[PDB]
C-alpha cells in the first residue's frame, strides 16, 4: 500500500502528505536589500499542496549572504515581504518552513558588510565557487574569498543573530524553520574537521565541533519551541568539498542523540549532492531512527518508489523532493496520478525571472 499520500505530524503542524518540497536557492531576490518578490511569492503559492514547503536558504544576517539573489530575514523590508509570501502559502492551504543559513566561507568579499572577509570556523579557502550577480544583474559564479577564523568572543553573537532570525520567522508567519547544518555552510564548517582545526571549546572533539549547532538549537527552541524547529544536515560523504573527517558515523549518531534530547520537529537528511555517491547503508539509517524521536525527511536523488520502500520499513517518515519540485507545481498531484513529470530546464535554476520559475505546468 502507498504511504506517500497519508498526514504526518511534523511538531506543531500537521502536514497532508508525506511530499515535501526541498530547499531550493534560486536567487532571484532584489538588490539592494536582499528582498524577496511577488514572483517568488507565486512560486511558493503554486507549489502549496506540497505536504511541507521548505524554502530556499535565507540569510540570518548580512554578514549571513554568500550568494548575490539570495533571500534575508534579518531586516523590516524583509520581513515584511515575507509576511506576504507566507499569506499566499497559507491562503492556498499550504505550510512553509523558512531554511535559515549563515554561508560562512562559501561567499565573497565583495558582498560581505563593508567588503571584508566572509568568517568561518578557521581561515581555510572553501576552494569552490559561489553565485554572484554581473552588471546587468545576471547570475556568475566565482571563486570563494579567504575566510576569517571567528574570534571565540563572536560566538555569541552568531547564536543571537540565528535566534533573532527565528523570531522574524515566526513574526514572519512561517509555519516552522530549519537550520541549514549541512552542504558545507558555517555550521557544517563547524561540524566538520576538514573545515575546523579550531583549538579552542569550538574545535578538537565532536562534542567541541557539534558545539555551536547544539548552541544554535537550544537558542531558537527558547526563543520559540522545540515542535517548531528542524534542522537539515549532510553528516555522511562530502559535500562542497566539506567532507565528514573519519569517524563520520560514530559523530553523526552524537550530534543526533543530542538533538533528540531537545525534542525537535524533525531531522532533515541530505544524503547525496548532484553527483550522487555511496548509498546509506541500512544499518545505518537503523542507528539513526533508534536514536530520533522526531520526523525523519530523507533527500538526495529520491523517486517515490524509493521514499515508499523506506517508509514501508520504519526507517524514515518523509521524503523531500528538489528538481522534479522546481519543474512540477503539482508533483504531489502527479506522483498519485503516476503522471509523467514536466521537463527540467537547469539553465534557469539559478538567477533570472519568471522564466523557467513560474512557467512550469500543472497536470
Ligand atoms: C538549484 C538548487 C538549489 C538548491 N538549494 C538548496 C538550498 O537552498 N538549501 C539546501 O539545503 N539544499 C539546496 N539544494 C539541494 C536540494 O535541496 C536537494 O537536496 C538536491 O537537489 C537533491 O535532491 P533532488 O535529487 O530531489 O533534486 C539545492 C539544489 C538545487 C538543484
Ligand atoms: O547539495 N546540493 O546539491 C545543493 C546544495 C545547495 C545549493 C545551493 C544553496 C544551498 C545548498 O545547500
Amino acid at each position: 500500500a502507498e504511504k506517500l499520500f497519508t498526514p504526518l505530524k511534523v511538531g506543531a503542524v500537521t502536514a497532508p502528505n508525506r511530499v515535501f518540497m526541498a530547499p531550493l536557492t534560486r536567487l532571484r531576490s532584489i538588490e539592494p536589500g536582499d528582498i524577496p518578490t511577488p514572483l517568488m511569492g507565486e512560486y511558493y503559492r503554486q507549489r502549496a499542496s506540497a505536504g511541507l514547503i521548505i524554502s530556499e536558504a535565507t540569510q540570518i544576517s548580512a554578514q549571513a549572504k554568500g550568494y548575490a539573489g539570495a533571500p534575508g530575514l534579518h531586516s523590516p523590508e524583509q520581513i515584511a515581504a515575507w509576511k506576504k509570501i507566507t499569506a499566499g502559502v497559507h491562503a492556498e492551504d499550504g505550510r512553509i518552513a523558512v531554511q535559515l543559513w549563515h554561508t560562512g566561507r562559501i561567499s565573497h568579499s565583495s558582498i560581505q558588510p563593508g567588503g571584508q572577509a566572509p568568517v568561518s570556523a578557521s581561515a581555510l579557502n572553501a576552494n569552490t565557487r559561489t553565485s554572484l550577480r554581473d552588471e546587468n544583474g545576471n547570475a556568475i559564479r566565482v571563486d570563494t574569498t579567504t575566510p576569517r577564523a571567528l574570534e571565540l568572543d563572536e560566538i555569541p553573537g552568531i547564536v543571537n543573530d540565528f535566534r533573532q532570525a527565528v523570531a522574524n520567522a515566526r513574526e514572519a508567519g512561517f509555519d516552522l524553520v530549519e537550520l541549514h547544518s549541512a552542504h558545507g555552510y558555517l555550521l557544517h564548517q563547524f561540524l566538520s574537521p576538514s573545515s575546523n582545526q579550531r583549538t579552542d571549546q569550538y574545535g578538537g572533539s565532536v562534542e567541541n565541533r557539534a558545539r555551536l549547532v547544539l548552541e544554535v538549537v537550544d537558542a531558537v527552541c527558547n526563543e520559540w519551541s522545540a515542535d517548531r524547529i528542524g534542522i537539515r544536515v549532510s553528516p555522511i560523504g562530502t559535500f562542497q568539498n566539506v567532507d565528514n573527517g573519519p569517524n563520520e558515523e560514530a559523530d553523526a549518531l552524537y550530534l543526533i542523540e543530542e538533538l533528540a534530547k531537545r525534542g525537535i520537529a524533525y531531522l532533515h537528511m541530505s544524503e547525496t549532492d548532484l553527483a550522487g555517491g555511496k548509498p546509506y547503508s541500512e544499518a545505518f539509517r537503523q542507528k539513526v531512527r533508534e536514536r530520533f524521536h522526531g520526523v525523519i525527511i530523507g533527500a538526495g536523488a529520491y523517486t517515490a518508489e524509493k521514499a515508499e520502500d523506506l517508509i514501508g520499513k520504519g526507517l524514515i517518515d518523509a521524503v523531500a523532493f528538489g528538481r522534479d519540485y522546481i519543474a512540477n507545481p503539482d508533483l504531489v498531484a502527479r506522483l498519485q496520478k503516476k503522471a509523467e513529470l514536466n521537463p527540467q530546464r537547469p539553465e534557469s535554476f539559478y538567477g533570472g525571472g519568471a522564466e523557467g520559475y513560474t512557467d512550469y505546468p500543472s497536470l
